[PDB]
């Protein structure tokens, strides 16, 4: 009855454990889950996880994304919005980490992973660490820093997963 037991993770702190896998397949493990998506400020949903996220839901994210950015405008960089789960998850959280290539504010990603806390379990990927080249470890810093609830960060990358595991 723990998803957990048939996952590669480590435990890091009280709060926080890391799964190497899909975040997307964790999330669906855990039905009270908010899954985050590593969005940008107009939730045009690409490339990495968010373009994974958006094909799970057969496009519905993207579709709600665009009522969302003509009702309310474009998110601020370290800003989240809570929206659907699509069946994914409870809700999806769409946090704007800092996007390294624009030379956005790094610090921004505790604004990113403090948002999480407002929610009892989350599934998180380590946001900006992919196509907006923050360091995963930079990023897993800010996390583990941050955390103040239930967090599954997971990672796609054994080479990432190693990195961030063996002391
Ligand atoms: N399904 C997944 N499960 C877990 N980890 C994932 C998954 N898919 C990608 N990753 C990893 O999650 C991290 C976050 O990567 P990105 O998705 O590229 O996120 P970010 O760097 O915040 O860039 C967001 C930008 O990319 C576009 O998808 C998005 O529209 C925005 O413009 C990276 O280490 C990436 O390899």
């Amino acid at each position: 009855m723990d998803p957990l037991s048939n996952f590669e993770h480590k435990v890091i702190t009280e709060c926080v454990t890391i799964v190497l896998g899909d975040a997307i397949q964790v999330a669906k493990c855990y039905g009270e889950s908010v899954l985050v998506n590593a969005a940008n400020t107009h939730l045009k949903h690409g490339g990495g996880i968010a373009g994974a996220i958006n094909a799970a839901s057969k496009g519905a994210v993207q579709k709600e994304s665009d009522e969302y950015i003509l009702a309310k405008g474009p998110l601020q960089v370290g800003d989240s919005v809570l929206l659907q789960g699509h069946s994914l998850a409870k809700n999806i959280l769409h946090v704007v980490g800092p996007d390294a290539r624009a030379k956005q504010d790094v610090s921004l990603l505790s604004k990113c992973y403090k948002a999480m806390n407002a929610y009892p379990l989350v599934v998180t990927p380590l946001v900006s660490a992919g196509i907006f080249g923050v360091k995963p470890a930079v990023s897993f810093d800010y996390l583990i820093r941050e955390a103040k609830t239930r967090v599954l960060v997971v990672v796609n990358s054994q080479d990432v997963y190693k990195s961030l595991t063996i002391v």
